[PDB]
């Protein structure tokens, strides 16, 4: 592995298409190598692009202005955030001679959960939720019929559970269809598990490796705390491993993946997975020496990763206000800082409704104090607009 | 405390006064918090501009200057990483209402041998070498007879071991003279023997005084080339040396993380000096600690209680120091550099002509000397071409 310097001609170009809070930490990463980082969104001011040397507004989804952004800096890697992103274009200029982090493949395959769900069913064999694809909300119809009650429906092209909608009656459906039109879905078979996790996988060149089981809590689609490590059985963890390896190994190419699995019992299954850092890894910026975004990057540089310390019970607990404004402040901050806890605020310039702001970290004695810790700091942050 | 959102209108301003591979962490640490940051530098492209909002290139000297670009940015606090800035027109700014970090009072003792010594020394009654000042080369020559072999001399405005000469005999004394005229007024310091040196941080913060565990560091031609910590020392000599250590800083004044120099002799401990703000030696703190020293700055100066830090067991830091000439320096067999317990910072600086900190390795282990090994085998991992 050979870096360049910076904003010098042999310097070493990094691509993050997506610039929210998670890229942010990537290019925090890649600037303490001396990486020289491009941050591209679809909106000016993105959290990543604060911290690059250089950013570009761009239609994602738009391959064209994708291929011409690309081309314009000449990446060494092209680092997606996100799902939205033109992934066909991904395809060709990996096959053009671009490094795209994990894959192209990989991209692709996981922005469709037909892709994904079918590799991991029917390909590697491993468990999953019951499920079925419709085309028409007759088949729709037909489909939860068959899975039964209750269900989930969810696009094909969906995130952040959205169109999504959780069946227990036949009377959602005229909704449920339109929701999830708002033209292709699925239909789960829900599951009844202890509890739920992120198991962040690190391909490299020295193989895969991965961190300690991170659990957490959603609500409205939306993470609210995370934690690790989660309380496994040794069986129960075995599975996890042995079916987040299957999958990494399957989607290829080296970076950090977030392998989502429900733990019922010794039993696992699998869910979805993220070819990239995942939300509810923002735990790993207080657990872990190397934090799931220092893992990212250690990765696609074809950098050894050798190992993974895990610094005693820790939690996230976000930071989600919901109000209109484009000059936020944050008050009482000092009430949110303090040992073993720390909050993060992300620079996003304007909210209007529900967003992500930031995240408060915590340690302690026991994964329930973390959690307790995190929760108490984030909800002490008074979000002004 | 109340912080704005950077690029908003309500944005908390930072200005960084010097944007070296320290002030890069400061200014990461800052945007991790949305704050918004301003790298001010004598050179472009240094490190700290990397992450920075927006950078500036001027003479720091020049108090007219900082002025200037202290009227156009409008930053509520100015922080320095070095010693050579206009430290009067600090106080001026300091008084016209801009948050000088920690203070400009601190900033101007400091950036002259002369000051701090006589602080700590007359003023504060802190234990030091001893020393004399001198200005000619006869009153020089005076004041090394009256110091007596071996000594040490150093030009008054200086830093990692820049014009310094360790003087065993006479021979020396011309020479001596001169190379510290490369680097007018000097020190001339008596040779402390001591078990060996420590950078202790200590962080003055809303909620008072904390101590980093005690920070060791092996010096070369004025070049730290490791730290480790903790360093091992008596209870006694680690209480000697906290109580120093905030003396030194409350009387400095201000909120931030300061890096108080010492020495030790079994239990007794020796004042050397104090950087008012993140240390080199520090480095280790990366790696080390769930707040690095740069995290620790920041909580500090914007006014947030530290609580407390924690220290993760044994660690070390190793400078990645080459000596070349080149405007396009590349580093090679970095897959050999970084693994298990073992990390490397490159700093992003544009060109180096000789001798030049370009990056440092760090590890941990179950023991510093281990630590220590892993390290600067790692920094010698790095092939360094340009
Ligand atoms: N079959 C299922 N059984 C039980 N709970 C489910 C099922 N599918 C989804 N969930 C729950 O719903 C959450 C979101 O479901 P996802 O399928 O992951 O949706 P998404 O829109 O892709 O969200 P992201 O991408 O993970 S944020 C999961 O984290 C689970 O809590
Ligand atoms: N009086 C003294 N006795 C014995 N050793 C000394 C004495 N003064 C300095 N040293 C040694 O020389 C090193 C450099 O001295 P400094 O006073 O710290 O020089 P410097 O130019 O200010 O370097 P920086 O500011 O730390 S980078 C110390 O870290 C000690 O190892
Ligand atoms: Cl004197
Ligand atoms: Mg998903
Ligand atoms: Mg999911
Ligand atoms: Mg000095
Ligand atoms: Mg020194
Ligand atoms: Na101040």
């Amino acid at each position: 592995t050979l870096l360049g310097t910076a904003l010098r001609p042999a310097a070493t170009r990094v691509m993050l298409l997506g610039s929210g809070e998670l890229g942010k930490e990537v290019a925090i990463e890649c600037q303490r190598l001396g990486v020289e980082v491009i941050a591209v969104d679809r909106y000016a001011d993105a959290p990543a692009m604060h911290v690059a040397h250089r950013s570009h507004v761009i239609n994602m989804l738009d391959g064209d202005a994708l291929r011409r952004v690309v081309e314009l800096e000449k990446p060494h890697y092209i680092v997606p955030e996100i799902e939205a992103i033109a992934t066909d274009m991904l395809i060709q200029l990996e096959e053009e001679g671009l490094n795209v982090v994990p894959c192209a493949r990989a991209t692709k395959l996981t922005m469709n959960r037909e892709g994904i769900r079918r590799l991991a069913a029917e390909e590697l064999q491993l468990p999953t939720s019951t499920y079925r694809f419709a085309d028409s909300e007759s088949l729709f119809r037909e489909a939860v019929a068959d899975i039964g009650y209750p269900c989930i429906v969810k696009p094909v092209m969906s995130s952040s559970g959205k169109g999504q909608t959780f069946i227990r009656s036949a009377e959602q459906l005229a909704q449920a269809w339109k929701y999830a039109q708002q033209g292709r879905v699925i239909v789960e078979g829900v599951v009844k598990f202890d509890f739920e996790i992120t198991l962040l996988t690190v391909s490299a060149v020295d193989g895969v490796h991965f961190c300690a089981p991170v659990g957490h809590r959603q609500e409205d689609g939306d993470y609210r705390e995370s934690w690790q490590p989660q309380q496994m059985s040794p069986l129960a963890l075995e599975r996890a491993q042995e079916i987040a390896r299957k999958v990494v190994l399957a989607l290829g190419g080296y970076g950090l993946f977030g392998v989502e699995l429900f733990v019922c019992g010794d039993e696992v299954i699998f869910s979805e997975v993220s070819p990239r850092p995942h939300d509810t890894g923002m735990v790993t910026l207080i657990s872990q020496d190397l934090s799931e975004f220092a893992l990212h990057v250690r990765a696609f540089l074809g950098l050894p990763v050798g190992g993974i310390r895990q610094y005693g019970p820790a939690a996230s607990a976000v930071i989600l206000p919901q109000l209109t404004s484009q000059n936020v402040t944050f008050d009482n901050v000092q009430n949110a800082v303090g040992a073993d806890l720390q909050i993060r605020l992300f620079g996003k310039p304007e909210i209007d409704g529900s967003r992500r702001l930031g995240v408060a970290l915590a340690t302690a004695e026991s994964v329930v104090d973390a959690i307790e810790r995190a929760k108490h700091a984030a909800g002490q942050v008074k979000v002004q607009g």
